């Protein structure tokens, strides 16, 4: 009974295998703009992706991930609420069965069509495996996707999905520049959280951008043609792979903007 996003192995059942699911700093959360607090101490985000080296794209049964070479201090994230440098290791999306839902975080209860997660790990811990065991081991940059004009930089990603439809499938995906997935502005909200899928470790400093990126309905539609299952098996479309908003508890969401 491996976890999943189904009615019988989904988010509501996760706590049985991973007790931390009911922890003090679980993600995602709803960002209440009536209560978010502007912190003038927050520094601007520093994103250096010019040396980004993508390797491949894979369907792991939970979503599709684009993996990067994090061997050298190439693509790193710093500044903002972070101390030290964080290396980019991979990115993936979460989306819905319809345009009206799909994002994990919400803003004043508003859901977006999808959410992009760029995962980075703190270099002071040596590797990703050790970083996940620390409260400040990871930094995930969350970007909302709204349906509108097409996003040029996302087309390369969308076109290759046809060849990785089933779980276990992957393809070489070199020379992809993640800079084409970023919005114009880097204003953001931040709070201490967790991974949104099991093991649900509370090792993440969440950085959610205020400005969403626009993608065409044609682009997001291709996300919905992927499958959770492996080739030669009962077909089960990959849709609604998002976790519902969790209790904020005693946490405060800070804003880098007024
Ligand atoms: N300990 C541990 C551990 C850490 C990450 C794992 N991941 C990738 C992943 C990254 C971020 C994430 O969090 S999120 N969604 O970005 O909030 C969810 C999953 N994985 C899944 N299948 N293959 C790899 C698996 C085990
Ligand atoms: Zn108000
Ligand atoms: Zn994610």
């Amino acid at each position: 009974h491996h976890w999943g996003y189904g009615k019988h192995n989904g988010p509501e059942h996760w706590h049985k295998d991973f007790p931390i699911a009911k922890g003090e700093r679980q993600s995602p959360v709803d960002i209440d703009t009536h209560t978010a607090k502007y912190d003038p101490s927050l520094k601007p985000l520093s994103v250096s992706y010019d040396q980004a080296t993508s390797l491949r794209i894979l369907n792991n049964g939970h979503a599709f991930n684009v993996e990067f070479d994090d061997s050298q201090d190439k693509a790193v994230l710093k500044g903002g609420p972070l101390d030290g440098t964080y290396r980019l290791i991979q990115f993936h999306f979460h989306w819905g069965s319809l345009d009206g839902q799909g994002s994990e975080h919400t803003v004043d209860k508003k859901k977006y069509a999808a959410e992009l997660h760029l995962v980075h790990w703190n270099t002071k811990y040596g590797d990703f495996g050790k970083a996940v065991q620390q409260p400040d081991g990871l930094a995930v940059l969350g970007i909302f996707l709204k349906v509108g004009s097409a996003k040029p930089g996302l087309q390369k990603v969308v076109d290759v999905l046809d060849s990785i439809k089933t779980k276990g499938k992957s393809a070489d995906f070199t020379n992809f520049d993640p800079r084409g997935l970023l919005p114009e502005s880097l204003d953001y909200w931040t709070y201490p959280g967790s991974l949104t899928t099991p093991p649900l470790l509370e090792c993440v400093t969440w950085i959610v951008l205020k400005e969403p990126i626009s993608v065409s309905s044609e682009q997001v539609l291709k996300f919905r043609k992927l499958n959770f299952n492996g080739e030669g098996e009962p077909e089960e479309l990959m849709v609604d792979n998002w976790r519902p908003a969790q209790p904020l508890k005693n946490r405060q969401i800070k804003a880098s903007f007024k």
